[PDB]
């Protein structure tokens, strides 16, 4: 029954970094900009309370308009819920106003990554025990991130961080929105996306995400990316060749009459033999991605059963696949003013606990 009364404020120093001044606990040092302004305002740093090497990202403008102040509120609410070692968390989240009144910065800690998985694939060759292991990490995270009621949205090799161990994390929620301009033609950005959120044929559940690990895992045993599309169109060409054309089943399933004419539009096509597309991979793997990339969204494997398929019998351990606690998102139906989103956040700011 022993509480803490009170909490202890940090002394801050400030510098100037990425044009900007950062102000951070001295527990924070030798702080060097990283990504190139890729990451965004981010700093490699030492903490030096934890003996971590660890990434700080500054928010830029996290209150600017309503819709910007909800994100800021979504992001930070989504990274201080996010515990599990296969998906990106929080280390600290800070601010150096001493009152709501004075807010206006808000800095993120986590883990420094050193690369994605791109980054990986580009350096070498993986083995097949590589692409298990990668493909297990991202499934038992996904998992956890499902069990919450939470959808990535927008999964792909750019969004996930390993390691010199082969170790792997989820970052980059898909939690707002991507321009459908940069969405248009060839794009890396569209390549992963599951067809019913591609064009918008009915509303979309977590199963979005295993369509998307199917791409990936695909990717890794071919090294060919699985639908490249030129545009939409020609991807769902690709995508229909392969998985074949819509039954009367998933018809019905589509909202958008528009859509429906469309898709009966195309020549059907069957399914083709995932065997003799993924010519030499594990027939278990080619197993499992037949179970993945299935077009009725209804019928796809969930990641809680595909960490029970056979393919993974060497890394599948029941005791060792956390879910997560309840996410309460009902803010996102929630209408509310820039400084009452900006009070909720700060109250989300102050409020943070440290991992054990
Ligand atoms: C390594 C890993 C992935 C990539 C591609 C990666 C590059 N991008 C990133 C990257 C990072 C990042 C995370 C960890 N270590 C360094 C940078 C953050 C970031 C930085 C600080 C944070 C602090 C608290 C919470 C979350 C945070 C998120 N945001 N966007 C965008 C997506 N692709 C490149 C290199």
């Amino acid at each position: 029954h022993m509480l803490e009364m009170s909490q202890e404020r940090p002394t801050f120093y400030r510098q100037e970094l990425n044009k900007t001044i950062w102000e951070v606990p001295e527990r924070y040092q030798n702080l060097s900009p990283v990504g190139s302004g890729a990451y965004g305002s981010v700093c490699a740093a030492f903490d030096t309370k934890t003996g971590l090497r660890v990434a700080v990202k500054k928010l830029s403008r996290p209150f600017q308009s309503i819709i910007h102040a909800k994100r800021t509120y979504r992001e930070l609410r989504l990274l201080k819920h996010m515990k599990h070692e296969n998906v990106i968390g929080l280390l600290d989240v800070f601010t150096p106003a001493r009152s709501l009144e004075e807010f206006n910065d808000v800095y993120l800690v986590t883990h420094l990554m050193g690369a994605d998985l791109n980054n990986i694939v580009k350096c070498q060759k993986l083995t097949d025990d590589h692409v298990q292991f990668l493909i297990y990490q991202i499934l038992r995270g996904l998992k956890y991130i499902h069990s919450a009621d939470i959808i990535h949205r927008d999964l792909k090799p750019s969004n996930l961080a390993v390691n010199e161990d082969c170790e792997l994390k989820i970052l980059d929620f898909g939690l707002a929105r991507h321009t459908d301009d940069e969405m248009t033609g060839y794009v890396a950005t569209r390549w992963y996306r599951a067809p019913e959120i591609m064009l918008n044929w009915m509303h979309y559940n977590q199963t979005v995400d295993i369509w998307s690990v199917g791409c990936i895992m695909a990717e890794l045993l071919t090294g060919r990316t699985l639908f490249p599309g030129t545009d939409h169109i020609d991807q769902l060409k690709l995508i229909l060749r392969l998985v074949g054309t819509p039954g009367a089943e998933l018809l019905k399933k589509i909202s958008s009459e528009s859509a429906r004419n469309y898709i009966q539009s195309l020549t059907q096509m069957p399914k083709m033999n995932f065997a003799n597309v993924f010519i030499g991979a594990n027939p278990l793997a080619v197993d499992l991605l037949e179970k993945m990339l299935v077009l009725d969204s209804d019928k796809r494997i969930t990641a809680a059963q595909a960490l029970a398929h056979a393919y993974f019998a060497q890394y599948h351990d029941p005791d060792d696949e956390p879910v997560a606690d309840p996410y309460d998102q009902s803010f996102e139906s929630r209408d509310l003013l820039i400084d009452e989103w900006k009070s909720l956040t700060y109250d989300e700011v102050i409020s943070f606990v440290p991992p054990p």
